[PDB]
């Protein structure tokens, strides 16, 4: 943390943060969601971070290069270390992206290094090449080059992300599984796992091996995995928490607001929210179906009348702040409701939908008070617009992952949320072969336009694309986008550095301080 001149300081340096939910796993490559990325970024680090604002920045390499953008090559400071005290090398990137791309890790995130263009790696997803034949290698124990099939000007970008971050062989492959637990783990980050009781809390303790660890305040940081946002709201308001979770609650934000205008925070931020639809499973795999439930959802109730906490109403899967986006807002978002409702019904009877025979199916979420109220109005949204009735299902976080990943589902609550500052972040997810891929999409057109983007060397080519690949993800109503987040939480007014201003809310507790209160 850079403390600023004069700001005094608690005696005692702890920090509770609420985190949603818990964890899948600590393991880097057993991850794919923020709670999951947010415990990460203080145990394990990559070569690159974000720094207090988001910009990408000196991680285990202090400085890089690059040849053509296809060859980079990262020079790892040497006081690099882990938690038992021993260096952090080339030798442990190797390993870990290695066993990140193996598919018998089956890492959900395995397709990161495809989103890279990491040279062989989609015979090494596929099993027709080893994974030591990845395009990475230690040239010496500081110095890790990268070779990628394509120029990939962003590359370096993606490198902030937990999947690319180090895992320790030699307790990895003691204890398997079990590598994870307190008494067996090692880490690299700022901090170390003290205790970790499932739905209870996990606690991390400062790293003294920590390379920058001389700027490190907080001493222990605890995460809570509450997913009530009333609950972590009450909790925060009571003293025991000092960070919320970013989901607000429907039944306080308003109150809030006014009661402690200065402890809410509201800043810009790259999630969209949606409702994924199972595009391979009946009666989702027709185009009909999903574009009636796309339009028959009246986003200004949502969003202005339901939620109203500042969100805005969304009409594609990439945020249009994200950098590099130039989108089309299509004909159907500038419509009356009304007029998107009757396109809706026109298209269900289309699909043969009667009313002796309705559209009947499930709404999965993630328990939440958030996406309960969201679902219960979304459910009497399509109700009274189209005549389809709903069936409600919450599942705790873990399982309800799980579940997309499976297809065992017809439509679920979805949030996505930039990995690095780029539309692709978003649009890789769609790929037909993508590991992120839960709408379980297809679209061999759609793969050519994000393959096109890599092969032309023009940034204004480049986003057409990509506003052309968001056409034919709307065209073929792949999702129903519901709207595109702000980050808003609670935060005490003494917790210093946390500036809002990361879009990709990548925030290190390295980076924060307790003001003396």
């Amino acid at each position: 943390a850079d403390v600023p001149a004069g700001v005094q300081l608690a005696d005692k340096q702890t920090l509770v943060r609420n985190n949603g939910s818990e964890v899948q796993s600590l393991d880097p490559h057993k991850i794919e969601g923020v709670p999951e990325s947010n415990v990460s970024r203080d145990l394990f680090e990559g070569l690159l971070i974000s720094d207090v604002e988001g910009h990408p920045s000196p991680g285990v390499a202090e400085k890089w290069e690059n040849k053509d953008f296809k060859v980079w090559t990262f020079h790892l400071r040497e006081n690099a270390k882990w938690s038992d005290g021993t260096p952090v090398t080339a030798h442990d990137f190797v390993y870990s992206w290695q066993r990140l791309a193996d598919p018998n890790t089956a890492s959900p995130y395995a397709s990161y290094l495809q989103y890279g263009h990491i040279a062989n790696i989609d015979d090494i997803i596929a099993g027709k090449k080893p994974a030591t034949d990845l395009g990475v290698k230690a040239l010496d124990d500081h110095t890790f080059e990268v070779t990628l099939s394509e120029p990939v000007p962003y590359f370096y970008k993606l490198l902030v992300h937990p999947s690319v971050s180090p895992v320790p062989k030699s307790a990895v492959e003691k204890f398997g599984d079990k590598w994870t637990q307190p008494a067996n783990i090692v880490t690299n980050g700022a901090y170390k796992l003290k205790n970790w009781v499932v739905n209870e809390r996990i606690v991390l303790e400062r790293n003294p091996q920590y390379w920058d660890n001389a700027k490190t305040v907080i001493n222990q940081v605890t995460y809570l995995p509450i997913s009530s946002e009333v609950t972590d709201v009450n909790r925060y308001r009571s003293g025991e928490i000092d960070m919320t979770y970013n989901n607000m609650p429907i039944e306080l934000f308003q109150k809030l607001k006014k009661e402690i205008p200065n402890e809410v925070r509201v800043d810009p931020y790259l999630c969209t929210y949606y409702y994924e639809i199972n595009n391979q499973k009946a009666p989702f795999n027709d185009v009909r179906v999903r574009t009636a439930l796309k339009l028959a959802l009246d986003r200004d109730i949502i969003v202005n009348k339901v939620k109203n906490q500042g969100d805005l109403p969304a009409y594609s899967y990439t945020p249009p702040y994200t950098d590099g986006a130039k989108l089309v807002e299509p004909e159907w978002f500038k419509w009356s409701q009304q007029k998107r409702n009757e396109e809706a019904k026109k298209l269900l009877a289309e699909a043969g939908f009667t009313a002796d025979k309705p559209l009947t199916f499930d709404l999965l979420y993630n328990t939440s008070d958030l996406h309960k109220k969201l679902a219960i109005a979304v459910a009497s949204i399509w109700k009274k617009n189209l005549g389809v009735n709903v069936n409600l299902e919450n599942q705790e976080w873990k399982t309800f992952l799980d579940t997309r990943h499976q297809g065992t589902f017809d439509v679920a609550r979805a949030g996505w949320c930039a990995d690095y500052n780029e539309p692709t972040s978003f649009l890789n997810t769609m790929l037909s072969d993508s590991s992120n891929n839960t709408a379980h999409y297809k679209s061999p057109a759609f793969d050519k336009l994000i393959a096109d983007t890599l092969k032309v060397a023009d940034d204004t080519q480049r986003s057409e694309l990509y506003a052309k690949a968001e056409q034919q993800l709307d065209k073929d109503s792949a999702i129903v986008p519901v709207y595109y987040y702000v980050n808003a939480r609670l935060v005490k007014p003494w917790v210093g550095g946390y500036t809002g201003k990361d879009p990709l809310d990548n925030i290190y507790v390295k980076n924060l301080y307790i003001i003396k209160h």
